[PDB]
Order: structure tokens, then C-alpha cells, then sequence
């Protein structure tokens, strides 16, 4: 007879736990995101061997790019050219790239580490460098790895501010992030205040375990993601989401592969009746923000076809 | 032996709307929008002290940017700085950065409504008004509110196209939101036409309540929601969608908070061998195209399960 | 006797095959793209009536712009218009806008195939062709059809670089598409190495059957689905993708529809103290990035639940 009750208990805490007797409706969900905040850049770099100073401020019109969806990019580190028109001019001197000869380099072929076409003029580069003319924008991006110093390091002291609308197909429920009536300034904690929805870039960087210099001396991807777990039910209904981090990048720096993330920016212009433009390499942190979860309701026809699921399991326990 | 029926009659009421001899998949959907349409601006507005008048006329090159995903902004307002050289120069004189002394602002304080880093030698602004210069763009761009009347007040008066595509992939089944051979020169309409996928901005505004003079002050953000309900079974097949619109701004209105969707566009240029750039404070309304829906198809499996399951309800029922 | 095998069978066969006692979780996923490769362009245009030779060579940051969360769109096919003065110009003499006294096209009606608002003045054009003058940027585009070789026809020879993190927020579960310590130089097979996430333009619009040249006049929509089907027991543990292609563009080219994808992009500068643009009507493939799958781990209320289905199903066999 303790069969009996034990398959009741056990019934009764799958009920409890799983909320079986309730209907799950997914997400459907809106993201708006505000970063804040300026920086200061002051250092030097090496410019195809020469010193030069970079200095100057950045406002929220230069790190950053209109949002795509949910997500954001910040700009951290950047490589100028600048003054490039179209033309034949000899390409950066690499292994590949080297010749002795017009012989080794012949025109209409295209390397993957070059850009444009070459066609077989191995001149002299620079200081006896013997390397054929390519086709391309002169002069060509020198390759360079990024300073160790990081151009936005002030970029962890930034502020972000998100605000969710999320949605529920199946049920009358459409709720927001920001409850009306709380603090707008505020910094989020995990133990202080979870519901704060501004955060900032140290924080999440160090909650994850990385620190932000390594991370962004060539960038990587961030992501931010929020789970909501809603009960729509008339008795012990709240609708709160949890905020929580991770990285998104896989974190390997493989010779092969590419590590972190980054781009290049064209900006064109014209000039002495002739066309240039400028190229800026970027290597940014790109935050997503993934929302997901469900919403709970109360429906009947669930909750029939779990009690006659349980009523057989009961009485085959009793039959035997 | 009222209830012998009565059983049955609820199992077979169930199956019929639930739909549980239904197996269920999600979607996976792709939007491709166009917006047209041309805009006419004459105004004029007050910069600096001095009024200007601003007059022309903005294309679909102008107003919009490529889209983002499945989403589409257009320009409604803005405000515009242009001639901006990087150097210290005073900002503008809020109730923060104004002095009396050079000890009013410290040197590097990073203030959260300043951009650029202020030296700490406070000086006359305009009319003796003294604030402490700031390392950044000048002109400093000028806080001020959005002008009254909306300089893109036509954008009501514009018509977007959208095509969706949508997949079951547990199933075999593709299918668009445009049938073949159907009628392109329309407007959407809740009951002279549910299935024109043009929809008129001033509809769509009207459609939700919200007056189109009030939120394109400083913009906002709406919904466009494409439900989809395919039976993919050979019998009473059909799959239609149905268009609904909601607004996904908060639309409090909150000092503290962000009201409306602003964002700062910068576009840079050279000038006398010098980089300088203007800034345009951008409020629009950003539309989103959330599409979602669930395609059913009949499964043997499923419906055994629904079987065995009111086959114990209706055994437990005829038991007592 | 028979049946009572016969049921207990299908019931494992089902309990096998559609894993009902397998809980499932949905995919939250993350795409990192990047696209390589250069293009030569050389060929001859006819631009308002005068031949023109087009020649010149572009690079990752021309043909491309930064990637719109899990899509990226590469260039195909461009018209250019340079030297854009904003004022009163005659339009580009059609049908709907062609007249022979002012009074056949009135100020102030904006007509739906027009860049600019007409003043109602008849003037003469070219080759007296008399059409009436509109207020917008001059010199007008001539609405023109695309070249028929295609200006970048290269792009077929491109390749892609994809990255994919999936997420299973129900378990703990956060895996990668490419797996390390696995060769790069590759070029992706369904049977020489379905593994390999280098994707070939060429390769992936000849597995459709389409051809690219003739789908790049226009442009198009191209979807790359990959498909996660991974199983979280301990038991039989294996997580890996699977990727297929298919269009995602109706490719019915109706005058009414809009065929292809396009758009308008604008430049600005200033010249003279006088600001101009240029426009560039664009057609390029745009590709989306369609990541779904599905997580199965072991659960044990379901399985109970099934199993008192089954148990139900049986009985009621046996019973008759
Ligand atoms: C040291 C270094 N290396 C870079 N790339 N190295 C590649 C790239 C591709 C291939 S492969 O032929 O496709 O296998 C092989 C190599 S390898 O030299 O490491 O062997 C880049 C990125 O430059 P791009 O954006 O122009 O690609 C940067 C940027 O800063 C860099 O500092
Ligand atoms: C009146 C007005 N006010 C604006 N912002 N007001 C803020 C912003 C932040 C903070 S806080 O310190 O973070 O708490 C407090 C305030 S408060 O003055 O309302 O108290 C902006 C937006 O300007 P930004 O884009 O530069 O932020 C505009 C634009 O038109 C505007 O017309
Ligand atoms: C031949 C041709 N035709 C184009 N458009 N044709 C339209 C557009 C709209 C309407 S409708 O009034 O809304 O019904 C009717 C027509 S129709 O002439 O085919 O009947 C475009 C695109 O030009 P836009 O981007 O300026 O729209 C291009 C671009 O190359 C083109 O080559
Ligand atoms: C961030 O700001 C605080 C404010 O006092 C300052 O102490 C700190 O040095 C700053 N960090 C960086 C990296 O600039
Ligand atoms: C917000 O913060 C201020 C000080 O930081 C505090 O005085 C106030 O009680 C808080 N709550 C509200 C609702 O203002
Ligand atoms: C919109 O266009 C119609 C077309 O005639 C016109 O009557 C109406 O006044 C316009 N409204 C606005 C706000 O431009
Ligand atoms: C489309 O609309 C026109 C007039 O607007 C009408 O004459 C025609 O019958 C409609 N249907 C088709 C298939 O053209
Ligand atoms: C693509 O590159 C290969 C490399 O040899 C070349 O043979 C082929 O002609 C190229 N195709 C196009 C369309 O440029
Ligand atoms: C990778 O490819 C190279 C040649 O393409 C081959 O020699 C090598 O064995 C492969 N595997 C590894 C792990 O390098």
C-alpha cells in the first residue's frame, strides 16, 4: 500500500516541478540599446617606419555604427591609411610576395594575401626590395599587428543601457524590461541589483573571467543574454527576466583560423579632381544580445491528457 | 450513461481544436522590404542664436539606410552640425559646466553629459558666460529640443513593400507571402484587402491610435507582426497570413529614460588638408517585421499518444 | 496472441525513432562571417548617350559593408551618378513624364515613378524633348537597365568564411561549428568534406542550379541553412551540422513585382562650398544565414509519461 502513495507524491511533485498542467508560448521580443560615453586616445605608433603621435577624443559618433537588429559594435583598435588612389604600385614585401625576377610573379594570377592583380614588373620596393606591381589602391596597407597598448582602452569604462519588449503569440501578454517607476541611475550586480539594466564593459568582461586588455587588443565577440521565465497564471504570476554573460568567440588564436573579430572601413572622397578614399582596419568587441525563454498559462486540455497519462500509470502500478 | 457520451463527445472537441493528431514545427522566415516614396522639406530653425531656413527636397537614398535584417528605419527629424575641427574650444553652458573659477571643473573629469575632456581654465563662452573648454569637435553641438513642426511631417505619406519567406523544415514545405498573378497596385486594408502587403505609414499609424505628429517629434518604434497558420495536411489545406501592427516603445516620456530612437550619423571629410566633420542628431521611427507561425501535419505517432491518452481518461471515467 | 507483440513493437519502434523520450531544447545561436577575395572590373558603359570605359580593381572594403548580424551582402552590379546639385532640373523624359504645355503636369503632384517635385514649366531637354522641370538633385539618374556581363561577373570566385556557436539554454550545452585542430585550407563538398565551412560562390549557386551570371544582373536572395540535430546523452553522443542551400528569392521577375534586390546608396562631399552626392544604384546577392536545430537530452518524466501512454494503449489492445 506504500506504492500507492508513492506513485501519488511522485505524480503530484512532477506536477509541481515541470508545471505540466501548463501551456508554454515562445518569444517574441524587441531590443533597443543605447552606449554612452567618451574616450581619449593619446599614444604613438609606427607609421611605415616612422614615428607618429595620435591623439585626440572620440564621442558616440566614431566608436560605434548604427544598430543592426539586437547588437552592437564598439570600435578599440584601428589601423589609417590614408591618401590611396587607384594605380600600379609595388605591394607590401612578404615571403609571397618576394621576386628576383619577372619571372616568378606573372601577371593575371591573384594571391589570397594580396589584393589586386599583379603584372609581372618585379621593381624595387624599398631599399633594394624586389617585389612585382599589383593593381590596387596606393599605397598598400602595410600589414602590421596591433600595438600592445589599446588605442580605446578607456573603452571599459563605457556605459550601455537596454531596453526589452518581449511578446506572447499565443496569449493576450506583451511586456517590457523596465518596470515604471524604478531608479534610472544605477550600475548592474548580480547581487546588489539584478533588475538594473545598465551595465558596463569592465564588469562584464571580468564577470566572464577575461580581462578586457587581451580581449581586446584584436576584439572578439560579447554576448548578453536574458531569460525570461513567465507564469501568466492568475495566482503567483511574475514575468522578470535574468541577465546573464558569456563569450561568444571561441578563444583559440589559431595561426590558420581568425581570431577576434575585425573588418576593414572604406571612406571615400574627391580631391584635386581625383578620386581617393581612406582605409581604417578595425578589431572591436561585437556584443549580441540573445533573449529567450517562455511563457506560462493555464489550459485545460494539457492538463486532461496528463491526468489520464497518470491515471494509467497509477493503475498499471496497481494491477501489478 | 449520459457521461459514456459525454466523454467522448469532450476527447473528440479537443482533438478537432487543439489539434493534438497535429505534429508541430516552428518557422524560419526571411524579409526583404522596400520603401518609396520622395520627401519635401521647408522649414526654417533657429541654430545658435540665428535663424536659417532649410529648404529641398530627400530621396529614398536619403531618408533610409540598407536594411538591417528584418527591420527598416526612416528619418523624420534631425538636427545639424556641420563644420567641426578637433581642438579645445568652450561646450555648451548647461547648469554643469558653468563657473565662476578655473576650480569649478577639474582637469579630466569625464562628465556624463560632455563630450570631450574639459583643461580647467574656464573662460567667456557668449555674452559672459563662462564654461571650461573641452578637447573635441567645435562647434560643440547645441542641446536643444526637436523643432515643433516635423521637417519629414510627409513621411506619413509613403508605402512600403514587403515580401516574406518562410520554411517548415521538418517538413518539406516553402512558401511565400506574395502568391503569383495577383494584383500589385493596392492598399492594405483591415477588410477591403488583408493580403496587400503595402502598407501605408498614415494606415499603420491609425491602425495602432497614435497620432503621426506626436512620435515623430523624436521618433519610435513599432512592430509589424505577420502570423502564419498552415494546415500542410492534403485536406483542408491553406496557408494565409495575417498582418497585425503594434507600437514597441514604452511611450513614457521619461526625463530620466530615453524617450523616442535618436542616434548620432558623422560624416567626415578633409577641408585645406585638415579632417573635419559634421554631425546630424537623427529621430526616426524604426520598424521591426517579427514574423512568426507554427506549421502542423498529420502524425501517426502523436495521435497514438493522444489515443492512449483519452482511452485512460474515458476507462478511468467508465470506471466510476 | 499475435497483437500483443505486434503492439509492444511499434511502441519501441516509436520510442526509437521519434525519441519521445528524449527532452528537447531550441538553438541560440551566434554568426561570425567573413568574406575574402578581390574583384577586377573592366568594361565599357553608355552613360546619357556617351560611351565611357569603366576600369579598376576593389577589395574587401568596396564590394561589401559591415555584416548585419547573420546576413552579409556583396556588390554585383552598379549604376553611378556623379555630381548631384540639389535644385529645379528637368527629369529623365518617359511616358507619365513627358508634356508638350505646362498644363499637362500641374505643381506640387508627386507621381510614383519621379525622384522630385515638379513647378509645372514644360522646358526642353535634350533633343527637343519637352518634360517639366522637377526640384531634386541634377543631374537626374537615367533610369537604365543593368549591363548585360555583369561588372563584378568575379564573384563566383569568391570565398566565405562562416563561424557558428550554438547554445542549448535548457542543458548545459554551448558548442562551436568548426571543431579545433582541423585543417582550414579547404573548399566545402557534400561528399569529397560536408565539414568544411568555406564556402565557394560559384559552387554554392551551382548546387541550386541556377546559374550565377544570369542571376547576378539583378541580384538575388540566397539561403544557407545549417542544421544542428545533436544528442546530449552520455550515450551515442555526437552534435555536428549539416548545411544546405536554396534560393531565397521568388525569381518570378514581374514588371509589377520587383525583381532581384537592390538599392540606392548615397555619397556626400563638398565641393566649392556647395554640397553634392553621388548615387549608386546597387544589385548584389544578399545572404542570410539560416542557423536552426534541436537538443535532445534524457529526461525522465516524459518517458513516464509516454511510458503510461503506451501502458493505456496496450491494455486497451488486450482488453479487446
Ligand atoms: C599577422 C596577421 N595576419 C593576418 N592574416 N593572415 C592570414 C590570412 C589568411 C591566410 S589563408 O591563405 O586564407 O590561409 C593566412 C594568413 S597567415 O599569414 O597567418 O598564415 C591578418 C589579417 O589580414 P587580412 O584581413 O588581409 O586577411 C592580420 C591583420 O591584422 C595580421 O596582423
Ligand atoms: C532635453 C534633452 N535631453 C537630452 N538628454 N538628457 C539627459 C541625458 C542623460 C542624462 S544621465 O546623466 O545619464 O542621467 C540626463 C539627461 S537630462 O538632462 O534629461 O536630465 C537629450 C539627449 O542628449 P544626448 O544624446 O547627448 O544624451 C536631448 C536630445 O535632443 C534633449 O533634447
Ligand atoms: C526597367 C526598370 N524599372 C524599374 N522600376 N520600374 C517600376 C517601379 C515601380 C512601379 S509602380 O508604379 O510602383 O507600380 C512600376 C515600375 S515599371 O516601369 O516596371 O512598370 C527600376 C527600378 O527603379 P526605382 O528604384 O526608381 O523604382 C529599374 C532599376 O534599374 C529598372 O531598370
Ligand atoms: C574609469 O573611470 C574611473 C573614474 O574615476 C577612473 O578612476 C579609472 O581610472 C578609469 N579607467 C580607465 C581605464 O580609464
Ligand atoms: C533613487 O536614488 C536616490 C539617490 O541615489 C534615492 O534618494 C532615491 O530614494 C532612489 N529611488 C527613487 C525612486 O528615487
Ligand atoms: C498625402 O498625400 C495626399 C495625396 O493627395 C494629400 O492629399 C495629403 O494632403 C498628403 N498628406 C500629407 C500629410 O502630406
Ligand atoms: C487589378 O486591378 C485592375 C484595376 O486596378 C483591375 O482592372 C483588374 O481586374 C485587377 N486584377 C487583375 C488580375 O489585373
Ligand atoms: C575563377 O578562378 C579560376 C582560377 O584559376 C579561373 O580559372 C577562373 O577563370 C575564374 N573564374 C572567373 C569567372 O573569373
Ligand atoms: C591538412 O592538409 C595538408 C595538405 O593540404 C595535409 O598535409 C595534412 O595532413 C592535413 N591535416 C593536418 C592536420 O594538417
Amino acid at each position: 500500500w506504500i506504492f500507492h502513495a508513492l506513485v501519488f507524491s511522485y505524480i503530484s511533485f512532477a506536477l509541481i516541478s515541470d508545471k505540466r498542467y501548463q501551456k508554454k508560448e515562445p518569444l517574441i521580443s524587441s531590443v533597443h540599446t543605447k552606449v554612452k560615453g567618451i574616450a581619449e586616445v593619446k599614444a604613438e605608433i609606427l607609421e611605415n617606419g616612422m614615428k607618429k603621435m595620435v591623439s585626440g577624443v572620440f564621442d558616440t559618433a566614431d566608436y560605434t555604427f548604427p544598430l543592426q537588429g539586437n547588437s552592437f559594435f564598439v570600435m578599440t583598435n584601428f589601423i589609417k591609411t590614408e591618401g590611396q588612389q587607384q594605380g600600379l604600385c609595388p605591394d607590401f614585401p612578404t615571403a609571397r610576395t618576394i621576386c628576383s625576377s619577372d619571372r616568378g610573379c606573372k601577371k593575371g594570377r591573384m594571391d589570397p594575401q594580396s589584393k589586386g592583380i599583379q603584372t609581372g614588373r618585379c621593381v624595387v620596393y624599398k631599399e633594394r626590395l624586389k617585389t612585382c606591381e599589383v593593381s590596387a589602391w596606393c599605397p598598400i596597407e602595410e600589414v602590421k599587428d596591433a600595438p600592445r597598448p589599446a588605442l580605446l582602452n578607456s573603452a571599459e569604462n563605457f556605459t550601455v543601457l537596454i531596453k526589452n519588449n518581449i511578446d506572447f503569440p499565443g496569449h493576450n501578454y506583451t511586456t517590457r524590461n523596465i518596470l515604471p517607476g524604478v531608479n534610472i541611475t544605477c550600475t548592474f550586480h548580480k547581487t546588489q541589483n539584478p533588475q538594473c539594466p545598465i551595465f558596463r564593459l569592465g564588469d562584464i568582461f571580468q564577470e566572464t573571467g577575461d580581462s578586457f586588455s587581451d580581449v581586446a587588443i584584436q576584439g572578439g565577440i560579447m554576448g548578453i543574454e536574458i531569460y525570461w521565465d513567465c507564469n501568466l497564471d492568475g495566482w503567483f504570476h511574475h514575468c522578470r527576466p535574468k541577465y546573464s554573460f558569456r563569450r561568444l568567440d571561441d578563444k583559440t588564436t589559431s595561426e590558420s583560423l581568425y581570431p577576434g573579430y575585425n573588418f576593414r572601413y572604406a571612406k571615400y572622397y574627391k580631391e584635386n579632381n581625383v578620386e581617393k578614399r581612406t582605409l581604417i582596419k578595425v578589431f572591436g568587441i561585437r556584443f549580441d544580445i540573445l533573449v529567450f525563454g517562455t511563457g506560462g498559462k493555464f489550459n485545460v486540455i494539457q492538463l486532461a491528457v496528463y491526468i489520464g497519462s497518470v491515471i494509467s500509470y497509477f493503475g498499471l502500478a496497481t494491477v501489478f
